[PDB]
């Protein structure tokens, strides 16, 4: 197999045989085969468009299929397989509608050559084989590589996001439109110049996108505010919601209540617990638990069914026995465990089947107890701008750090956790993602009342960091967004990182640091691109890091 899209790749170069999150072989290569059906789609998609009869049927199975193949989404290789017969299929449709519209405008048959992607079919006994030999090894040149494959990488994340503001009937045409633009990019020979164009306007889609899942997450459930959320247990029995779904949240809620079983978040959900409209339920507990990777003994511990809304979900341990009270909804998929059907249009899902099992259960075992303050997106941090901007003019705070992105489990991640520890007691940590859990937990106090962490909520959210750096920006009276006294230590480890990672670069945010690796997939002569237009940095010690960091580089 040859998989390289996250952190955690093996030898930070590629898994080539099992992958470390633990994909094997044959998911990995069903996800090359469904990508390059997505290739295929695109290219009549996109000719369709540029003759003026745009077809956006597609639009939430691209997006759909994309989500599923990012890091920790999807195990079941029988959805793997029922996707790309779909997928075919409505390949086969754009085909035949654009060979009749061609055909119309130009007098003639279409018959210019296309790319294997646009063409080849088979049923799926035939899959496995050909998965092999259409991935990402198939392009040879290292900087078509990377370029290629670094676009499909950011756009899978903004998929994501789209995805989730679909959900909530928020869609813009250039966002679906640019899924097809990117995917058939990758069929063909382009120059350097235009390949790294197509990554800058991925993070210019990335930005609108982030806005628009802004706009549909604050517009339905109102803006995050400042929130201290118990992560004790109480003692009926409970459903654990985790991944980043809100829609899937607020019809769970609705679901339980008065039923006697209570909902906690989990992972990418803490951030649930910050707006209006959920904190209405006195059945919602709160957050159960730390980082993704923690999962399996948390949701064995959890004792009540637990609700994947996305990513990330890690295979069980041998040991574990909490299979047949998992739950997988939306992309996501695991052998075994019990999918929760799409809603219908206007309709909802069905959860009585968790409810159900969850007065079976026993209540969670605690495992820690207290709580974490969070719920500083943009509406509540521009309430305290005065608050913010007198605290930066006495020096009360002097710098800010945004730490910012997704958490994993290699042991170098302790890096993070030692930062936030070791910062001056003068700076304050801005955050949004599971990157948090490395320092969420600690007791780093205020500054005038200011928590030295302030959580925006979940990686989407790292879009309100960026609103605030922008009004800051134009409080100051600053030409240049960098010269603020902020700072970026960002945690990736998969796609919808780097898709946040590509908005701050069309941003013009130059200096990140990005680790605790940098990307496999940037060859040699990427990798100095981004340095020289971008002065990415990989992270350093501890303490050289801090040093450099509060002199502003
Ligand atoms: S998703 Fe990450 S760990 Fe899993 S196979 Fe790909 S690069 Fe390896």
């Amino acid at each position: 197999m040859f998989c390289f899209q996250c952190q955690e790749t093996a030898k930070n170069t590629g898994c080539t045989v099992k992958g470390m999150c633990g994909k094997p072989e044959e998911t990995a290569n069903l996800q090359d085969l469904l990508i390059f059906v997505l290739r295929g789609i695109a290219i009549y998609g996109e000719k369709l468009k540029e003759l003026g009869q745009p077809d956006r049927s597609n639009d939430d199975f691209v997006l759909q299929g994309l989500f599923a193949t990012i890091t920790n989404a999807n195990w079941d290789d029988a959805r793997f397989e029922a996707m790309i017969s779909e997928g075919l299929a409505r390949r086969d449709k754009l085909r035949n509608a654009f060979l009749a519209v061609y055909k119309a405008k130009n007098g003639k048959d279409f018959s210019e050559p296309l790319p294997e992607a646009a063409t080849w079919t088979g049923d799926s006994t035939a899959f496995a084989e050909k998965a092999k030999s259409v991935g990402i090894l198939a392009t040879e040149n290292e900087d078509v590589r990377s370029l290629r494959e670094l676009l499909i990488i950011g756009l899978k994340g903004v998929a994501a996001y789209a995805e989730h503001a679909a959900v909530l009937g928020f869609r813009k045409t250039e966002i679906d439109e640019f899924m097809l633009e990117a995917l058939a990019s990758t069929t063909k020979d382009l120059s350097v110049d235009e390949m790294v164009a197509l990554v800058m306007k991925a993070g210019g889609m990335a930005v609108t996108t982030m806005a628009l899942l802004d706009e549909a997450n604050t517009t339905t459930y109102g803006n995050p505010e400042i929130t201290q959320v118990n992560i004790g247990v109480g003692k009926n029995p409970g459903i654990l919601i985790s991944g980043h779904d809100l829609k899937d949240m607020a019809e769970l809620l609705k679901q339980t209540e008065g039923t006697g079983v209570d909902v906690y978040t989990h992972g990418e959900m803490l951030p649930a617990n910050y707006y209006p409209a959920f904190k209405k339920y006195p059945h919602f507990v709160g957050n159960y638990g730390g980082s993704w990777w923690q999962q399996n003994p948390e949701f064995e511990s959890f004792n009540g069914p637990i609700l994947l809304t996305t990513n990330c979900l890690v295979p069980l341990k041998k040991e574990n026995t909490y299979l047949d009270r998992l739950y997988t909804t939306g992309v996501v998929g695991y052998e075994g465990a019990k999918h929760i059907a799409d809603r219908p249009a206007g309709g909802a899902k069905d959860f009585s089947a968790l409810i159900a099992q969850a007065k079976k259960c026993p209540p969670p075992v605690e495992i820690e107890t207290g709580s974490i303050v969070g719920g500083f997106a943009h509406h509540q941090v521009l309430a305290l701008a005065d608050k913010v901007v007198e605290a930066v003019k006495s020096g009360a705070i002097k710098r800010f750090v945004v730490m910012a992105g997704c958490d994993g489990r290699q042991k170098s991640r302790s890096y993070y956790t030692e930062v936030a520890e070791n910062l001056p007691k003068d700076t304050v940590i801005l955050t949004a993602g599971c990157a948090k859990y490395r320092y969420n937990k600690l007791n780093l106090g205020d500054i005038g009342g200011i928590p030295r962490v302030l959580d925006a909520g979940q990686c989407n959210d790292s879009y309100s960091l960026a609103v605030i750096a922008l009004k800051l920006k134009e409080v100051f009276g600053l030409d240049d967004i960098n010269d603020l006294p902020v700072s970026y230590d960002i945690a990736w480890y998969e796609q919808k990182a780097v898709a946040v990672l590509l908005a701050l670069l069309f941003l013009g945010v130059k200096g990140i640091r990005l680790g605790p690796t940098l990307p496999a997939f940037l060859s040699p002569n990427v990798a100095k691109v981004l340095v020289e237009n971008f002065n990415i940095k990989p992270i350093g010690t501890v303490q050289d890091d801090i040093a450099a960091m509060m002199a502003g580089k």
